């Protein structure tokens, strides 16, 4: 069938981390459904794709070093769940991902000039307010429309810069020609490459919503979970890198906004069949797994099941 | 007399310009008394100085080049007058020269970035600017504590590049960041630099303040108005750097306030005899010179006589 046919093509386009992956599994399928589950059924849920159990075994091996995620082993069984640190990365992720979306721009910024200590603890805070979402408007200004001071006072002191850095809140009282301005925001957070990621994951999933009307039926629990965690993988690829500036500043053809309803479309249509291959397959220590609560009904401005 | 010693001393210290002596006795002489004045007054103003015909003959034709004096011949006398551009300049250098207090300040600041420009239209525009009174904050990045986004309109536009700078109105919130706020408006306008061109000021004029409280009754009006001339010479050459920023952002130890009140100190007490001569000396193409007007008599706040 070609429901199968994109499938294995979408999981053999790029190379896939197995860490990746599960990061995304836990994320969409297990934090509303307290975080938790066997080794086993992450086997189980990954093998109709062709990762065999070492793989799986690796990845979440490697994801408790990073420190992703916490392990129990009750009886002759491993359990994986998400550590302190995987919860609140996840609940991050979950409002950028599955997100309403922005509330209002008030149109203040946050400027930060890092100058009176020399570059080379420079650029390692440089990157790590990138990492935050600020751009290089100059190689010592890093800026931010969204963040505010309150986001980055503590990662300033034990940078160790806390008062090397100098501090503004600006705003720019010109609505009239944001042409040179708007120019710089997009080479300084490389929005044309966002854009380009938007627009390759618009071409490699738009094939599946004709797809799926024609195989509505034939669409079972296992394939429709296989296709929402690579739709939502893939999607969390790229949406995380986003900066979210607001649309005031986005270029004119910002193909983000299509690649959300496209992902929304898509998950729609499958959640339903993936819960409940999830709720098959899952196990822990105490038995099933928990139905989803009601924040994940929430997700896209509200689930139609 | 020490008098004639401390003025011979300090007009033979360094080479003296004639265009920038002439511009100085202009501005600070004629310009309230119409503008005008014959050669021949100049010559006789600057003979007990050391200076000759052709010094001064050679600097007025320099002058006029430049297009800061126009030339008349009438009769068979050459008069020199500040030109409608002189004129123009000579009043913007009088308000930071003469200006009657340091501007309060709000706190508010103004950035301005650039791009899609060059060589030429960077270094051309960060020319205006830097005389314009801002500073090169960072890298790319020209701010000022003091002017107008519409104080430089006019010249953004007229230098065809209003479409490529990006303007910010900015603002530094809790007084924790300011240490380093100081420390890079020391570097951005070489402050150490203006510190020390005020020290050397001080350190050349301050001996008259004793010397004109000994010989009150000695001084004739050619040496108070040599007096007058040379202080004021030098006081502008210091001065007209200063970007004069905020009392805030300035050390404790900035001897610009300590130049100020010493030249406003020498000044009254010459200026009334130094009037005196200049009326003697000078003629102009209908005669004698007008009486100063009233924006002379509020210079410094108000002159003493």
């Amino acid at each position: 069938s070609k429901l199968d046919t994109f499938i294995q093509h979408a999981v053999n386009a790029v190379p896939v981390s197995g860490t990746s992956l599960i990061s995304s599994l836990y994320g969409d399928s297990l934090s509303h459904r307290g975080g938790e589950i066997w080794l086993g059924s992450l086997a189980a849920l990954l093998e109709g794709l062709g990762f065999g159990e070492r793989f799986v075994r690796t990845a979440l091996f490697r994801l408790n070093k990073e420190g992703w995620l916490d392990v129990s082993r009750i009886g002759r069984r491993s359990f994986y769940s998400l550590s302190d640190k995987g919860l609140r990365l996840t609940r991050r992720a979950e409002s950028k991902i599955y997100r309403a979306e922005q509330p209002a721009w008030d149109g203040k910024w946050l400027l930060l000039l890092s100058e009176g200590l020399d570059k080379s603890t420079l650029a390692d805070v440089k990157k790590q307010l990138i990492w935050q979402g600020f751009g290089a408007l100059a190689p010592s200004l890093m800026a931010s429309p969204s963040q505010k001071l309150a986001d980055v006072q503590t990662l300033l002191h034990e940078a160790g810069v806390a008062d090397n850095v100098i501090a503004f809140e600006a705003q720019i009282p010109l609505a009239l020609s944001r042409a040179a301005l708007r120019a710089r925001v997009e080479e300084a957070w490389h929005l044309t490459e966002q854009n380009a990621m938007y627009e390759t994951f618009i071409q490699s999933f738009r094939p599946l919503v004709p797809l799926l009307k024609e195989a509505a039926d034939e669409l079972t629990p296992e394939r429709a979970f296989h296709i929402q965690l690579l739709l939502i993988h893939f999607y969390r690829r790229v949406v995380l890198k986003d900066p979210l500036l607001p649309e005031e500043l986005l270029p004119a053809h910002w193909a983000g906004h299509t690649a959300r309803q496209l992902a929304i479309n898509i998950y729609q249509r499958v959640a339903p069949a993936a819960l409940a291959f999830v709720s098959e397959k899952g196990e822990t220590s105490v038995g099933e797994l928990p139905a989803p609560g009601s924040l994940y009904f929430q997700r896209f401005g509200g689930l139609n099941i």
